[PDB]
């Protein structure tokens, strides 16, 4: 299932995201297991906080933290866990956590998939309230898990996101 | 996953349907990808209209439009996206669209799976309001997608549905 | 998908459960098909009663009734159908039904997965109201399916559950 | 609020029902308090069983058990708790419980309110599965509440329902 | 309840809306009855189409069609039926229907109530996709109700909305 | 509606709570308006965080902050907004905020209303994870509202809660 999904049709700008956690879903963290082909319950979020947007990853990538590149996907309705969406980048949230330096990409679907998000051209177009909610979420969601912490550094743009994707694809292939 | 699901236990009357879109689900069109083994987000429905009944397809079939035979499955509660249900035909909705002549089968589960639908013996037994809602849905759901259109021609019965299934199974096998 | 999920990381006490039916889900019984890699609609529950806790099975097991060992998993929020959760046993509900002697294990997730259930150390710690609801459910849910019946015998503890798991793993391997 | 809602526009055949418990709602029994003008939590259903159809009462009535006449209202989608629906009778379920002889009317909305239920002309038109689910519900829902019990006697028709309504209206007015 | 809610704190620009139908709610049309103080089920929408945004009215107003001024309220999450929200106008949708000339105001909450909508300053700021969905909804939702019809004429701005409100308040007071 | 609900049947230990915000509801803060008899949208929570348990107030009370005594009510399923529940105290969360010293009572329903919570005899019986989630919620939910802040001081017991209730009832009556 998940192991054979291509990273993208035209990398780094046209990529695929496998959704693990739908926007506003009950506060349970799922992770795709490529060895099993199934979603695995990773943990119940200690704070009970919910992801404000859909969350997943780009298959066939390997980031600096040893996991695939993570992506937040903004949509008008939450997406199905375990589904795949063709996406494009808006920017990224830069942070550091227990696993090391971490970044989360921010994306929306391909314009033909989601005409509703077509006017979001970069992270600057995302409403301030939603960016603030995403930052707050990452700063606070691990507050009740011992030995885990998150410091948010700031936002970066589409170019930074593309570098993350290209690096991830290359790292995966050895 | 989806690629190895048989078309049916006793074709054309006893067939399997892989569900893509649950009844009354939020207006997001998913499509099963047999190359990936996963549901893919095809598009956000422009009108925001929801499928009034469950929607999916019969695996190992190839219809005249180049896709597997499509099926609407009537149930008392919506079915899980990506699940498989053993079904029987009631009839079909005949239409034409941008891909060419299209028909949608109407089905219910096997009587042992869903005793609640056992007294629905043909499309004539389906309540008029629900048939009207299904027709309205197909006539209007693509109203905000440029270059797409649908003209509904009428309803046909179980014999027509069985022909669609037998043709689809044969076309698939070459 | 389901066919290659290990029975557990450290059997019988540290095992995996594939979820078929989320707690409080609409009253539709799904079963994982290892030949298809998908959930199949088994039946609409005649009484319309819902599982009061999540329900699934341990893969790579074969119980006395010819199916894998069944497990009820208690969680603060319902789990996704088709997901896998790392679990530990609290005890089991002993019963007899049309397939013969049947037992249902009662489990919670691994403490690192679900800190919320960490203080549930055995079936005696589960609230009386919930145990009573589970017993009532199994006694009554098949009341409107001809030729099916269930007599609940009583609860047993963690040792009994571990025997069921070890027996199931051995039976599966021949 | 509830105290001034008329029993009906043309009694006993054209009556109003104040909804207390929506179909398939979480298993919490609400009761309208005419002294407060609000819904009050009466009890959490011990068995966790849900009302299979909407449940409420006809205001300005007093039945033999000291409460207003109770009504089950069948609809395609659940109704809002505390809302009022114009309804017509299909029949009634006769039973006895701890409060004494009790009957529950079965109704659908006025045909102009709900065209979907217009072809339900009496209790004989209601699907057997749904009647069986309603009977099962009343026989079992109080199974875990000490000192409470229910014996279902059978179904009766529209004439019996009209007698219940006329008697209730008269009893209320002294 | 509803009869004593003021039309607004500072009319016509700062007004109150009583919500009848939450955004994306199941397709049941409720109407507030000021004589009863309760929501009444008006009808099940024949097409099964859902309001794409919250819908209600300004109390203590009387429009040209004999009902209070109607308002669509855009929010990030649907609002409770029967709740009251402090709102401001963005514009209005002009149409004609069976009751005569009708207009629907478009509004968002007061900026202190909903900071998320604060950057919506007029109807021109509302995304095109959402305006198109609202127009489509009103053009099509009555398609299966005999003798009812709707022709959409176009959008107008904040000044037109304010005129509707001032006229409505004056008409109500005699 | 709300203005005539008694503070309790036997104060301070047997009191009534009017629910404003159901557990896990979408992050919209409603407040009961006794002048209107309706729930009013107070604000959309800036952080998007949800109340982890039901939230409301005791009518006919006036606390030190100028509002009625606030109460968190723990239940197995969320309660309806605007409903009334007969409750008993477990303790209280002591804090300070922009309005001054504030305390939130913690309660469960009367044992006959909710047998499921009958073994919760004080705040010490509430699971640690849930107490931690409640504390986290109050510390963080106002993080994105300018000029608002919350410092949590600690938990207190049933005696402290009873003092809050008795003081509130007395303050209300002049
Ligand atoms: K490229
Ligand atoms: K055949
Ligand atoms: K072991
Ligand atoms: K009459
Ligand atoms: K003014
Ligand atoms: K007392
Ligand atoms: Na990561
Ligand atoms: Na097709
Ligand atoms: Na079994
Ligand atoms: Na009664
Ligand atoms: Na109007
Ligand atoms: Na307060």
């Amino acid at each position: 299932s998940f192991s054979n999904v291509p990273a993208g049709k035209d990398l780094p700008q046209d990529f695929n995201v496998i959704i693990e956690i739908p926007a506003q879903s009950e506060p349970v963290k799922y992770e795709a297991d490529k060895a099993l082909g199934l979603l695995v319950v990773d943990r119940f979020i200690g704070t009970g906080m919910r992801y404000p947007v859909n969350y997943g990853f780009i298959p066939q990538t390997l980031s600096g933290d040893g996991d695939p590149v993570d992506v937040l996907v903004i949509t008008p309705f939450p997406l199905l866990a375990g589904s795949v969406v063709r996406a494009r980048a808006l920017g990224m949230l830069k942070m550091t956590d227990e696993s090391g330096v971490d970044a989360k990409l921010v994306a929306v679907p391909h314009d033909k998939v989601c005409p509703m998000t077509a006017n979001l051209k970069s992270i600057d177009d995302v409403p301030a309230y939603l960016k603030d909610q995403i930052k707050h979420f990452f700063e606070q969601y691990k507050a009740l898990e011992k030995g885990k912490w998150v410091k948010v550094e700031g936002w970066d743009g589409i170019d930074a996101a593309h570098k993350e994707i290209t690096d991830g694809v290359a790292n995966f292939k050895k």
